[PDB]
């Protein structure tokens, strides 16, 4: 069809767990625009309610709702994942407590069962695992000679993870960073040493932007934090995140469907970083698109991001997807935001 030499066929279904998530629904949204059916799945079919209902509406008949509530529970894939031709695996144990074991475990065990369970299904093609920018490094400002290849892991954050004092501010987002390096180590492992029958492709998003489908559910995303600046709250955990890349929610989900059905994309880290921000290029966008409405000041300088990511295969996706080039983040704060138009 529209993608010429798809390693998926038309119409295959995909598997996609924790489609209730922000990134994961556009993942889904990216799918079925693209004519194939998908089967999520959500801690709960209540979770998935709203999103159902849109997609029912948009695409009739092409969304299933999966219940899966403890994707570390062994067997926890063996029905929903019965005939299809792909996975996606975007579902994360929700855990936010600085415990190293507590959280990098079941993000390994989460990771490993999706990973297993692919292995035991014949039927599976193709698997894309959501992985972060994280895996590779923790944004460092105005710091030179950072080049982020498919090559790069974020080693520091295993150490600093159990080191660090539990007063450290970024304290959290490297027990996160180790938990999500870790993961994706353990992935790769698993495909050399087991060498299962299908591809392995990994999609690694810094700040996703776009329109969230469900505010109601995934206002905790990093679109849903970017939404709480544009309504005037400004938080410490906001101040935390430093200068870095921000990428579309659109080409987020385009880079998981070209990982799932490109035939020259094959074991590759596929990063989702499209341009470098921060909050007062952020705040500056806002005042663009509703210049009559009141924002907060700008923050204090923060530096900014100097590194540069290999973004070849995203590249080479997007351009393959007819596609081509990042979506401008003031294209991806508006579809988050809007525009005062009328």
């Amino acid at each position: 069809a529209k993608i010429d030499n798809a390693v998926l066929p038309e119409g295959s279904l995909v598997l996609v767990t924790g489609a209730n998530g922000f990134v994961a629904s556009h993942v889904v949204e990216q799918l079925l625009e693209h004519g194939y059916k998908v089967r999520g799945t959500a801690r709960s079919a209540s979770k998935l309610a709203n999103l159902q209902k849109r997609w029912d509406a948009k695409y009739p008949g092409r969304f299933e709702t999966a219940v899966v509530e403890d994707m570390l529970k062994q067997g926890a894939y063996d029905e929903v994942i019965k005939g299809a031709a792909g996975v996606a695996h975007i579902a994360s144990v929700v855990s936010f407590s600085n415990k190293y074991d507590e959280v990098v475990t079941p993000a390994i065990g989460g990771t490993l069962n999706a990973l297993r369970a692919a292995a035991a299904t014949p039927s599976v093609k193709r698997f894309v695992l959501t992985s972060s920018t994280v895996s590779a490094l923790i944004p460092k400002p105005n710091v030179e000679g950072i080049y982020l290849d498919e090559k790069s892991w974020n080693l520091e954050s295993i150490d600093k993870a159990k080191t660090l004092p539990e007063s450290d501010p970024q304290k959290s987002l490297w027990v996160y960073a180790a938990s999500k390096t870790e993961a994706e180590l353990a992935a790769w492992k698993f495909m050399d040493e087991n060498k299962p029958h299908f591809t392995l492709n990994a999609v690694l998003p810094n700040y996703t932007i776009g329109t969230i489908f469900d505010p109601e559910t995934q206002s905790g995303s990093t679109s849903g934090w970017m939404m709480s600046l544009f309504n005037g709250e400004v938080s410490p955990a906001l101040a935390l995140m430093p200068p870095q890349y921000y990428v579309s929610a659109v080409d987020i989900g385009l880079l998981h469907l070209g990982c799932l059905v490109l035939p020259q994309i094959e074991r590759r880290r596929v990063y989702g970083t499209a341009g470098t921000f921060d909050w007062n290029t952020v705040l500056a966008t806002f005042r663009k698109l509703y210049p009559s409405k009141t924002f907060p000041a700008d923050f204090p300088d923060q530096g900014q991001d100097l590194s540069k990511f290999d973004t070849a295969p995203s590249l080479e996706i997007l351009k393959s997807l007819g596609r081509p080039g990042w979506r401008s983040i003031e294209e991806s704060i508006k579809d988050l935001v809007g525009s005062e138009t009328a």
